[PDB]
């Protein structure tokens, strides 16, 4: 009965199906879970109307982003405008210091520089030597160079380097050294409006396409030479070719038994052992949003780009100063709670100097990600804790502390005071149809076999796509759109053929 | 009747000076060193000038110290007697324009973001690829302009490429005469300053048999008597007879040699000649002309905020209009064509701010080719040079809130006190400063040439024989304790039984 059945409308699934209109397949569907097309690109509006993207906001890579380079395109053709380059010279503050970029002593961003030198050197031409944490390799560094620096150094630097958590959305201790240090192709560009390229491309195809709200149970290729796929209502169909394009993590489902949780898919047979091992590699982190609306900017617009360190010893100076080798170190980094805001590194977008809107998109990390995602619908909590580091920034940018205006009530007196509005929070880790945000490495791990596996598919009728299924852009918007691309064009060139 | 000896190292520089600490370490005796110069250490030389003040005239910096070997010597003689031996200096750069000032860190220009950008299309233009033509570095910087013109605003693309050039000072050579395909390069860890450069040479230097050394003996021939045995000849006509001989002179002065005509300062005659796989490396491999020019000062009377200073080369908005009518890559390379002389705003120029970082109130300055070429050729003439200089040195203590210099070579104000200028492009025995590239060149084969030898007794060491380090100090140091543990480990033979 049909063609090509894609499963996900993200944007994977969504270009798949682009591209096969675009060569004149037709009698396809397009099998969504949400009752929204989109995945993980979510755009969402708040106070006054203005819009967000909650999911990925980013065009990364823009030397070698076809997605990118194509909204260039167009907007070169129709001075449109589609997104703005923000990238800046970053703030970092620390709660007791202040401001400590760009500082004529501590030159924390150029031995941040020799510390990721030596982060490539440990793992050059040596298989990997045994690969450790993130926050393993920083203590190495520091041992080994600390003829080399001064005390404040040893104190800061440590916590700085740390911004890496929110490109791979996990903490020190749980990010994979070997693949901590990726390679920066380019400047980034923030897209004003993902779900402009979202619509545009979902256009694109015929509408009577689109299955909203058709949970996929089990797929089973039939030895027959055939696919066979059954929603979670009990309307059933057939097609030549399928691409599975859910995440990772759902699809991590599949192997495990009493399949029973809401998006795991039933295979048959199951998936072949390379896919099934893949996963023990492990995968997934947890990079959260979390949006501060404003009256109106009334602080500085020096730079877009803001970052706050968690708090530090002077003790730990004294500590590194005095250990004589990474095992005392180890032990004696051993001092007996609770979390606050000044707990862990957090990523601040001043929206302002970029769009003019006066909000700050944030960004945080696995394990406080899990947590401020559970307590959402909670605003004054919310408020309390990231109000302190909500004060820091104001003040080091010319300003004072923030009023809560969430519960409105107006007043003169807030004349040139913040006044925030509304406060808007992520949900990628509770939403079963996503359980998390994107692929990431543990120590130990390995992804290579996971794009090999996906790539390869399960057999000739059953491929994969999405941003867990291909290296160059492994994890991101463009990696996803290309991998979607990739499956279409494959089976576009065999229907074109067969006859 | 010519003297027995084990091994004669030709050159006192630091490549030798190691080849000879080796040796003696390795309990060889026997060995002599001859030197041309009346001093010891080349292309590493201390000199003093107002009020006693020293500086380094040739190298000054540890470089990758990350790896470093002959960084991490020192750091262990320092760590054991608490002894300064050196410094890290490195710094946010203070970038300079004669007319819009100081432009780093500028909130609106973002220029060493789009730098970034610009080494990374570097990377993705060559790294890993195969069969791609070189180019200038100049050219790479054209075309990266045209690539992305839709996504540079107008004042990015006027003042980024002048930005770029801070590199024509790593490498002493000109943009548009710099290989692009050897201008990025990897830099393993910060830089740190020696305190005394000639400190670490004379370290070198006493240990070993202090008979050894034998300055003033400049070496004219070097002949193989075939039956194992090395004919050395020094001008005051001793004559030597070694079973090894390690030659460590220039790049530059070893080229004369593939020349007729003997009568030249530091020319050595080869018998047999060189190899023909080693004359004809030198086609494929060049030298640059990094210069010094030190200013010196009565007392810091200015910022510090920073020790690292760059001012730019003047820029166009004609540049600019061009840039955004290209139409593609030949009619770019056509348009840029007008119709004047040479200032100190034709070209980068990179000053070291000795105040912060070490205390002193002097500016250490690094010029590039052509114009080292040119300003050591009048370096006699300090009259001039500081009219030369006086427009950058003022824009300089305007943005380092101060004013402007008196000449004061003959109490708020900046005096000049003294200038002090290198000469290697001009001393016989340099004839330029280091190996360096031009769009064409292949180092690699230099390096194997070299390394592989003449012959079996005929070795050569120095900054030009080594891949790790090349045109480094702590290349030449390498080089150098290579050689010696060669030869080391075949004399070792002659006692087994
Ligand atoms: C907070 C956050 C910020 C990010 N920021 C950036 C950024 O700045 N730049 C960048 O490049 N990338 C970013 N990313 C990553 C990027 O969003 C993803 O790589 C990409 O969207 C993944 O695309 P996809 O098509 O594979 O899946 P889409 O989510 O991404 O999901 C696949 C589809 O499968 C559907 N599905 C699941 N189970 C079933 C089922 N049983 N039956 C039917 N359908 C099902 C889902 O509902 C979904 O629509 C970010 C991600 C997050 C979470
Ligand atoms: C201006 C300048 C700045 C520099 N800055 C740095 C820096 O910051 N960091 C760094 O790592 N490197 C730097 N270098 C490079 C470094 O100085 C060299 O790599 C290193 O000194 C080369 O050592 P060498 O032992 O091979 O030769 P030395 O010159 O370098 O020369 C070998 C010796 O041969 C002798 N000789 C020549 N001909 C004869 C002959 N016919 N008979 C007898 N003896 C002869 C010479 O007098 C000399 O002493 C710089 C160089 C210059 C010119
Ligand atoms: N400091 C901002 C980091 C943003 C990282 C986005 C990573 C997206 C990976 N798909
Ligand atoms: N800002 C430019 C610094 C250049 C230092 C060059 C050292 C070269 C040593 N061969």
């Amino acid at each position: 009965k049909k063609k090509v059945i894609i499963i996900g409308a993200g944007i994977a699934g969504l270009k798949a199906a682009s591209t096969l209109h675009q060569n004149g397949i037709q009698d396809c569907l397009v099998l969504e879970a949400r009752d929204r097309v989109g995945g993980r690109l979510q755009t969402v509006t708040g106070y006054q109307g203005r819009k967000y993207d909650i999911g990925a906001s980013w065009h990364h890579d823009t030397l070698t982003n076809p997605l990118f380079l194509e909204e260039a395109q167009l907007s070169l053709n129709d001075g449109r405008t589609r997104f703005v380059f923000d990238d800046d010279n970053f703030i970092y503050i620390d709660e007791e210091r202040g401001r400590v970029d760009h500082d004529k002593e501590l030159l924390l961003e150029i031995v941040d520089n020799e510390m990721s030198k030596f982060a490539e050197l440990e793992f050059h031409q040596h298989l990997g030597v045994s690969d450790c944490s993130f926050f393993q390799l920083v203590m190495k560094y520091l041992l080994q160079r600390r003829q080399f620096l001064t005390n404040d150094q040893i104190r800061y630097l440590p916590q700085l380097c740390r911004y890496l958590e929110l490109w791979h959305g996990l903490d020190w201790k749980l990010l994979s050294a070997k693949d901590t240090y990726f390679g920066h192709q380019g400047r980034n560009a923030f897209a004003l409006n993902y779900d402009s390229v979202v619509q545009r491309i979902a256009q694109s195809f015929p509408q009577n396409w689109l299955k909203l709200s058709c949970e996929v149970k089990s797929i089973t290729r039939e030895p027959s030479k055939n696919v066979t796929v059954n929603c979670e209502d009990g309307t059933v169909y057939n097609a030549d070719y399928v691409i599975i394009t859910v995440p990772q993590s759902v699809l991590n489902l599949s192997v495990q038994p009493e399949k029973n949780l809401r998006g795991r898919i039933e295979f048959q047979p199951p998936l072949k052992p390379v896919i099934q091992d893949a996963f023990d590699k492990i995968h997934f982190g947890a990079l959260g949003k979390v949006i501060f609306e404003f009256e109106e900017c009334c602080w500085s617009n020096e730079s877009s780009k803001i970052v706050t360190l968690a708090n530090s010893t002077n003790e730990f100076v004294e500590i590194v100063r005095n250990a004589e080798n990474l095992d005392e170190l180890d032990s004696m980094l051993e001092r007996e709670t609770s979390v606050t805001c000044w707990s862990q590194p957090l990523f601040f977008v001043n929206l302002s100097k970029s769009t003019g809107v006066a909000s700050f998109m944030m960004l945080m990390q696995a394990p406080l990600t899990n947590h401020i995602e559970s307590i959402r619908e909670d605003k004054e909590r919310l408020f309390s804790f990231f109000q302190p580091v909500l004060n820091k920034i104001m003040k080091c940018l010319d300003s004072e502390d923030v009023i809560d205006g969430m519960r409105p009530i107006e007043n003169i007196a807030n004349a040139n005071k913040p006044v925030l509005r509304n406060i808007i929070v992520s949900n990628w880790t509770r939403d079963p149809y996503s359980r998390g945000a994107y692929s990431a490495c543990f120590p130990g791990d390995d992804p290579v076999d996971m794009v090999v596996a996906m790539s390869n598919g399960q057999d000739s009728r059953i491929r994969f796509a999405g941003e867990h299924t291909i290296m160059d852009g492994a994890g991101c918007a463009y990696g996803a759109w290309e991998s979607g691309r990739r499956e279409a064009t494959r089976i576009s060139d065999l229907l074109k053929l067969e006859h």
